[PDB]
């Protein structure tokens, strides 16, 4: 089924779908948006709903080190990789800081 993530003002988006001619790699629209943190937090929503608080969860990730400011001068991309069976691969890699963390989440069998 559709799955897309929580983006910038609590809203979801469907930036990548179960067919997106799979198997694929996309690296782009994907930045971290929280002010108020210092730290990304992927949210993952399966439906199709504007809000993401309107639409079912399932899935969530986090990784601490990051700001949208240059606070730190870091270096972060937020990858979507979608895998053979559709699997959604949502990973956050900080070169900066060397951290990496990604979370595996089916697109699949699902209401």
């Amino acid at each position: 089924l559709s799955l897309g993530i929580e983006t910038m003002g609590g809203v979801m988006t469907t930036l990548i779908a179960k067919n997106t001619t799979i198997p694929t790699k996309h690296s782009q629209v994907f930045s971290t948006a929280e002010d108020n943190q210092s730290a990304v937090t992927i949210h993952v929503l399966q439906g199709e709903r504007k809000r993401a608080a309107d639409n079912k969860s399932l899935g969530q990730f986090n990784l601490d080190g990051i700001n949208p400011a240059p606070r730190g001068m870091p270096q972060i991309e937020v990858t979507f990789d979608i895998d053979a069976d559709g699997i959604l691969h949502v990973s956050a890699k900080d070169k900066n800081s060397g951290k990496e963390q990604k979370i595996t989440i089916k697109a699949s069998s699902g209401l």
